């Protein structure tokens, strides 16, 4: 009936599979989805190629193995096309490229880099490389971009338009959506490296060095300027945070911070995503985790049926003088605190005045991820946000909402359960009738659990359920219909659960930021120092080893399948990133943008 749904997509091939290889012998490979960032430098003979797999990544690795050119850093591919340097890769002499526009008479040529414009869905623009050209088309090899297994040399082909002696390139593939690239840049006088030839020698000046080890440092300040009014009283989820707590100190980090724990946390969730599936498959661990056994039908149906999700949020420890992230637990099955990671924090930074141009706040991918995490959900239709009566859960609905309801979402927020009755079929609909298909919501699993044996005792065990009866929050999370979409879904509780952090150190022991954690009291963490945590038995983890005498704990947020942020503990407090300066930018608009907004 309803179809399962997951955030891959059909003939999109994997992180890191190869899609195809440009003439000459270079690999494009996949980015998963678009806007995906992995966290993770290529790095291959000391170059520094970009991250793993973005546009501007696969042409500087095209144009150092195709001409032995090394591009320079750019943070936003459309700022490409403003370069006029370039550096010989083995000589490190400098190199001069031609900008050529598009829609004038001359022709492109295979071996120029193709770069296509800021949009409002793609605010970074694209670059890739033309490698063939024809009477009336361009051959195009890139990254980022398209996520299928190429059938030939290049991505894509896009129409060359020829009219009164004038050439333009159309993107035209995608119906609706026609992008007209700005133009194109060649490498007059540099032949392309011949088929056979060794690998590039980089000069050792242009080798990749070691960058800053990681920081988070906490600051005190005092404000030059201090708005009064600083939340928008019209936004009902700002309304309900300043109902809640009202109207300095925070921290710093660098970017190497961020880029740890973008890869970290992008790496752990597959991790942890890795031994849920074990547990699902396993009678024994899924009493372990303290499923009923009555419930685990209905479980490993969710987790079969639904492969999309759209929060969840490690709780991280990070060690300065070491630059060492651990990470003490997942708790994927929640939402608590996004609204302040998302939103407040920055608008608490533009009211004193941190929001200058050396730093972005920690939380500002997590609108624009959410948004794309609601889109790749699968949910259509009506969404019904479920919340107890409690603001923190109706402001965290509410902003989840705004996200959904931006992707043409319809959304119905639900404080409790008088706003659903059970129709003359036994269904729960709402109050125009409709009934429910999509539910997003704080309620807790477990707390569903317990209402669905109260209202055993209750009702029955031969109750139907008709317009009479009150909706109560097992019919709504634990009903007949198990094709009604969850977030978070069931299966979330797994993650969630402490009993999990032994099986991902078996699995897992090399990863670094994997802390070592055991069901029994091993003498290996007896010698380390351990701390005893119970679960719904025990669990013994290692111990991990203050600013301003502070204590704080990182909140590391998934927003779908992308690493969005992060945000603090103490006690809630700001975050504040200091953004690479480049020294040779490009143009002037590329300083202090970044790679991560593509
Ligand atoms: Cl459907």
């Amino acid at each position: 009936q309803r179809a399962s749904v997951s955030f891959n997509k059909p003939g999109h091939i994997p992180f890191g599979a190869v899609q195809g290889y440009a003439p000459g012998g270079v690999p494009a490979y996949s980015n998963k989805h678009d806007h995906y960032f992995s966290g993770e430098r290529n790095i291959e003979d000391n170059i520094f190629f970009g991250f793993k797999y973005q546009c501007v990544e696969f042409a500087r690795r095209w144009l150092l193995v195709r001409k032995g050119l090394l591009l320079p850093d750019v943070n936003w591919a459309c700022h490409i096309f403003q370069l006029k340097e370039v550096r010989d890769a083995a000589t490190t002499e400098s190199f001069a490229v031609l900008q050529v526009r598009n829609g004038t008479t001359t022709k492109p040529e295979a071996d120029a880099l193709l770069v296509y414009p800021s949009t409002d869905a793609n605010p970074v623009g694209h670059v890739g490389t033309i490698t063939e050209v024809g009477d009336d088309y361009v051959c195009v090899a890139d990254q980022n971009y398209r996520f299928h297994k190429w059938e030939s040399s290049c991505a894509y082909k896009l129409k060359l338009d020829h009219r009164d002696g004038i050439w333009t390139i159309i993107d035209d593939i995608d119906a609706d959506e026609i992008e007209i690239p700005l133009g194109w840049l060649t490498f007059p006088g540099r032949a392309n490296r011949p088929e056979g030839a060794p690998p590039v020698a980089l000069h050792p000046s242009l080798h990749f060095k070691e960058p800053p080890k990681p920081y988070l440092l906490r600051r005190n300040f005092l404000p030059t300027e201090s708005k009064a009014n600083w939340l928008d009283m019209n936004n009902p989820a700002e309304r309900l945070f300043v109902e809640e707590f009202g109207m300095v100190s925070y921290y710093e980090s660098n970017h190497e911070f961020h880029l740890r724990c973008v890869a970290y946390g992008t790496q752990l969730h597959a991790i942890f995503m890795e031994a849920t599936a074990q547990v699902i498959e396993s009678d024994e661990k899924l009493r372990l985790f303290a499923i009923p056994e009555e419930f685990w039908p209905r479980i490993r149906h969710s987790w079969k049926y639904q492969q999309t999700y759209i929060s969840g949020r490690f709780d991280f420890a990070f060690n300065n003088e070491t630059g060492e992230v651990k990470c003490f637990e997942y708790n994927a099955d929640s939402a608590s605190t996004l609204l302040e990671c998302g939103l407040i924090q920055q608008k608490w930074a533009e009211s004193v005045g941190l929001d200058k141009q050396d730093t972005r706040g920690s939380g500002f991918a997590v609108e624009r991820n959410l948004k794309m995490a609601w889109a790749n959900s699968g949910a259509t239709g009506r969404v019904h946000f479920c919340v107890d009566e409690e603001r923190e859960e109706q402001y965290t609905a509410l902003y989840c909402m705004q996200a959904a309801e931006a992707v043409g979402l319809e959304g119905k927020l639900c404080i409790l359960f008088d706003e659903f009755r059970f129709d003359d079929n036994g269904h729960v609909v709402d109050s125009d009738g409709v009934r429910v298909r999509n539910v997003w919501k704080t309620w807790m699993w477990e707390s569903a659990i317990t209402d669905y044996y109260a209202a055993r005792e209750e009702r029955g065990e031969n109750w139907k359920p008709s317009p009479k009866d009150k909706v109560r929050l097992c019919d709504l999370l634990l009903g007949d219909d198990w094709e009604i979409l969850y977030f978070e879904p069931m299966w979330k509780v797994i993650p969630s659960n402490k009993a999990i952090l032994p099986m991902i150190y078996h699995n897992h022991p090399e990863h670094p930021a994997i802390l070592k954690a055991e069901y029994e009291l091993t003498d290996e963490l007896r010698k380390h120092g351990y701390a005893k945590k119970p679960i719904v038995n025990m669990i013994y983890q290692q111990l991990f080893e203050k600013q301003d005498d502070y204590y704080a704990i990182i909140g590391g947020w998934m927003i779908g399948d992308a690493f969005s942020g992060t945000g603090i503990r103490e006690p809630f407090a700001a975050v504040r990133i200091k953004t690479d300066k480049l020294p040779h930018p490009v143009t002037l608009k590329d300083i202090d943008k970044m790679a991560e907004d593509e």
